[PDB]
């Protein structure tokens, strides 16, 4: 009772199972990198680049790997890129660390050097990464243009970056963060990708409740009602029906019910409605007209009206919706994502998603570093100097954690076709104490350039997050030495 | 009808169930000690050096093995720290045990003699115990530093002790006990381990009921309602409205429900507020700020309000939740853990709360003695020399019982990977009547040393409840000569 | 249909199967008697020494055997100590009288002299049985120190008699009954055994209804009330409230429920109070005190109230308790057991009933005699001489029945580990019409001494009570010759 694992066993155990999950996904790494399809058992596919998708939506059970997709799963959630990159370096040093404990290096200590070595790398980076204006709206468009590359250059579209910065920093509650859930994200198919647009308002799925209710308003005035509408026999609605009109308001979003005589009463006043809608919907409504959810119908202000340029039933891929778009301030807006086929349309979203999370990262961040595997070979050879100064066998462990990055700018070679150990000579000679620190491999030149200059940038916080959760995660995997796996 | 086992089966049944689940956690002893990765029939991962959640948490089945994790589980509730040590020396009383009953010593005389020893190290330790005051916050500092080494160095994070100390130091209840449950611990990803922090106050996972509440106060004052305020359709409810601002409350926490009704009055008024809160959460604030839990809302006096020097409601770690942190004269407080992936937190977690348990028990007990395994190879000499003023067969027992507690520093060394039985015989010499009573080895060094002025100290209790729930249950064991094992 | 048993084949199969239960419990007999550990079919382990508990929860199948287990079912029910020897000396009967039936004596004929000498056996006891005065402290506590040993001479502690006698001795129902229910026993963990305590009074596992109400008062007036104290939502509990401040008590225990607003209106008035205490901790708390059961909240006078020394809630072993300890004239008292782990906590307490058993024994009866087996051969010898003034069979059946009863000095000897043959010869020279009656053999001594010196006493209705169930069942066997069992 019934299966365990000793020692070396365990440890070879653990070590294979994280670096197997790691080889899964080297291959989606950098531009010239490629794509999964992934079926279940449903005969459901998905198709995509992004690293933790794909790690979270396969069927993985060894119980090591199972915690290297913990830190592909909070890389994600604590930036939004470089989710591949914190798994594939996680599985470098856990590659790096079996060539010293089959040198008989204590595990313990191993991890003692790993450690230090990522405590370093942590204020390593801290003074290498460039200061940037959390309004410098042309850096923040290079590092989103840089976001959607790796995604394939040819996602990379000019104007699609222009549109995520901008509703990104429309988002921003001063001070001064970005929630990345302000942004909402529709998808609907047309004959686009180009035809994605920024909607600064709101996208309901719902549809007037009344077919004789106006089907376009400009400059509307809209009431949002927490409330329930009531009707019976007796028109005890001409009350609630005329309060609204007291108001001034148009357009009418009900999250409850609205009686069939109440439906009535506002087809005639002239003010559209709609009955039912989401109560995420509704926040949705409260922050981008600048409105207010009212749950009295009798204390319904003048001034708990919104304001949107435009509140209009349109159909739009065969569906009917209520655009209230054109807003004046919004703090909620749309990005209005679309494709040919839905699998085209659901890829370029997770394309966005990864630009808004890179975006939010540096206006809140601030910091900003060169990206191409550049900031790894710097951070590399740095860390490999720092090694010396390292009396004790720990110090094989640190020198072991400074070649374990090199495997950034090592794949996002291999998958461009180039020869992964040349170019890393290259790449290497040029951060000789002198430049470059933003002296990269850029993967469709072939040689090594300047990617501050090229415009190849990524959030501090993409290889500081990165970084630690691989170390800490690798750490706590070394220290195991028994495994007791059931039924 | 079923199974037995006779005699020398039935003891050699259990002696050696028992030795079993000793030699499982073992390797878990000391700071260059491993940790076990434990999975269950539902590919639940759980990793961890902490000797009790290890043996909980997998399926012991032997009714003899069922026992000595009784040991584990009791030290776990009267220390905190040392379940690891408490089992294993009860292994090795186990393995001593037999090698007498293998001499056709009377069980009946080994149990006599064993209790003679234990009653013996239990004065012959309170006797080498030395004093420490009660907030003497630079030795308690070195009790929780002592603590989550063994649990890995690198886990020793010199800030993190620091925090911990404080955190226990405020939850003192005068006089004169430590409420291991007043210090709530809470665990959020973030890019940490380093960025874990204590919060004078309270972590509450609800959020402002009505969206429209302020999101930040400062220098608030809190109104706590055990009361549940209805309302209607005809403003029963401006009067529980405005009741609470008559007692100058800007915060409001309720554990029962707030009608749509009285969310808008409050909005309206400023006042911030969080329905249907846990009842364990209201009594959490109760105490931290300074509060009153107030079942009729006409009785809210203008003194039943606490006091924060701020309430917030944050994104932290993607999940959104009311801070109420900065507060004045705590009797609770809240450790914010922080960690890359999650049982990465998980574990760091189980580390504070070993230190939170073995900090608290200086507080209370105010008598504490050296690691390392040092007052064990002291606590063996003067044991085997008691011995020798013994006559009969009981004599034996007495030794073996001394001889076993050398198996702390023994399997310490081992798992270092030094030679178990040379650094055995170097701190035998060094507590030869002379000095030094605190000479044991350092796993680091590699060589014997001054464990006190060393800084690695242990509570007493840690040494006391582990060696006489030790005794305690391998006597019962000893004694038993019939098993009867059905099904 | 199915099985039957014929003649010598069904005496054969019920004096066998008699023999061997009785064989099961043989090795736990005397101070030098070993446990036995004892599984079901749910992997729950109970360790003890206890001869009925060991019968009892065992799957005892055969129906002859399932009927020497009545004879240890009613010794613990009329005694509490001697349930292993009533079963011993019952196996020992019925292998004697086999030797009178291969010698062609008619079952009828045994079963004649058998009764014939348990008759002359309980008249021989009554002579031979010392006076004692059922408040002689000093005697009463060698009789509870003598039920302790037995089960090990290390639960012998010297201070747990003595609380035993003492905690007996309150409970004494004048005139002049021991309620063996009236001393409440508990069972925490702590560190200790040493630490099972007195309480005069009682524990109950409830906590202060209000967090606001007191946690200590002293000299406290307790109100128990087996009323319910309502509430609904305009006061009409200020009342019920006021009505118990009234009568002057500062803490309440109610059978039933207390509703919100009655919690608040007695933390307001200083009163603590405990809502749905078990019934059972209703009429302890209503003897302990010396209070009264009040239905009635109207008919609540001022003499309805108990009196204890102290009431306070503690957190002992994890769980917090309201003690209601050091009353004034307790006719209900509290035996705290507490020992490290959770089945020596257990056993521990199996000892104390035993202990509580023949204590409350000589106090009811005020007749003891001497163990060690010594009125075992003095009852032997008498019985043996009474044997040759008898004509016919029926004699031997009589010596038989005399030789049966030196089983309990025989195996006392043997797991002692001693030679049984030589010591039972010398302990019968001991009783040659001179002295002793109270020569018995010393298992730690080895040689036979002077049991009523060495402290070594038992009340008179263990070996009475034994005696006789031990031959009124083997006389209902014998006189079976067919069986019939089915399925
Ligand atoms: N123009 C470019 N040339 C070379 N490398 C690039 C370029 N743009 C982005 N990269 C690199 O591609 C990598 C992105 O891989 P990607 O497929 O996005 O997975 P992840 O973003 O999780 O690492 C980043 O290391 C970035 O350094
Ligand atoms: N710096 C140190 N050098 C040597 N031993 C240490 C040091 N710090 C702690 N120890 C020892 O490590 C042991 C702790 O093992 P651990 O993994 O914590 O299990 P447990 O705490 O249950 O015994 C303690 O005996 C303590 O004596
Ligand atoms: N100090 C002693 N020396 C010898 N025999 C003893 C001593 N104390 C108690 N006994 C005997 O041990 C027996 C008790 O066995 P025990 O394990 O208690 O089962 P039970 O009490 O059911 O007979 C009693 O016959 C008593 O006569
Ligand atoms: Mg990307
Ligand atoms: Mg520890
Ligand atoms: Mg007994």
């Amino acid at each position: 009772n019934m299966k365990r694992y000793m020692g070396r066993d365990a440890q070879r155990m653990n070590i294979l199972a994280g670096r197997i999950i790691a080889e899964t996904v080297r291959s989606t790494l950098g531009p010239k990198g490629m794509d999964k399809m992934l079926v279940d058992d449903l005969g459901d596919v998905v198709v995509t680049n992004d690293g933790v998708t794909i790690l979270r939506e396969m069927s993985v059970e060894h119980p090591a790997a199972k915690m290297l997709i913990e830190v592909a799963k909070t890389q994600e959630k604590e930036v939004g890129d470089g989710t591949t990159t914190a798994v594939v370096v996680a599985g470098e040093l856990l590659r790096k660390a079996e060539e010293l404990l089959d040198q008989n290096v204590h595990p313990t200590i191993v991890v003692k050097g790993y450690q230090a070595a990522a405590q370093k790398a942590q204020e390593l980076l801290k003074t290498i990464a460039c200061e940037v204006g959390a309004q410098d709206k042309e850096i923040l468009t290079k590092i989103a243009m840089t976001s959607i590359t790796g995604k394939g250059a040819e996602k990379a579209k000019e104007k699609l970056a222009e549109i995520i910065v901008e509703a990104v920093s429309a988002v921003v509650d001063d001070e001064g963060k970005v929630d990345k859930d302000l942004i909402k994200i529709e998808k609907k198919s047309g004959a686009s990708i180009d035809d994605t647009e920024l909607i600064k308002g709101v996208l309901v799925d719902k549809e007037r409740v009344s077919a004789q209710m106006p089907k376009k308003v400009t400059d509307a005035k809209i009431a949002l009602l927490n409330c329930a509408i009531e009707e019976t026999a007796s028109e005890m609605l001409k009350d609630m029906v005329a309060e609204i009109k007291a108001s001034g308001a148009n357009v009418l979003f009900c999250q409850k019910g609205i009686d069939d005589l109440a439906q009535h009463y506002l087809a005639k006043e002239g003010i559209v409605a709609a009955r039912r809608v989401k109560k995420s919907d509704m926040e949705k409504l409260a922050k981008a007209t600048g409105a207010n959810v009212i749950t009295n119908i009798k204390d319904l202000s003048a001034q708990d009206l919104g304001d949107a340029g435009l509140v209009e039933e349109r159909k739009i891929s065969g569906d009917s919706m209520i655009f209230v778009e054109e807003c004046k301030h919004p703090k909620a807006v749309t990005m209005l994502i679309r494709g040919t086929t839905e699998h085209v349309i659901e890829e370029v979203a997770r394309a966005v998603d990864d630009a808004v999370g890179v975006v939010g990262c540096t206006i809140e961040d601030g910091r900003i570093v060169s990206g191409g595997g550049s900031t790894e070979v710097e951070l590399s050879m740095k860390l490999r100097e720092y090694a010396e100064g390292i009396s004790g066998r720990e110090q094989l462990a640190v020198r072991a954690f400074a070649d374990a990055l090199e495997v950034i700018p090592r794949t996002l070679a291999e998958n461009a076709g180039l020869d992964a150990i040349e170019i890393l000579v290259k790449v290497r000679a040029a951060h000789a104490s002198n430049g470059n620190k933003c002296a990269g491999l850029n993967v469709f030149t072939g040689a090594v350039e300047d990617m501050c200059e090229n415009g190849v940038v990524e959030p501090l916080r993409v290889k500081t997050q990165a970084i630690q959760s691989a170390a800490e995660s690798t750490e706590m995997l070394l220290r195991i030495d028994d495994v007791i796996a059931a039924e």
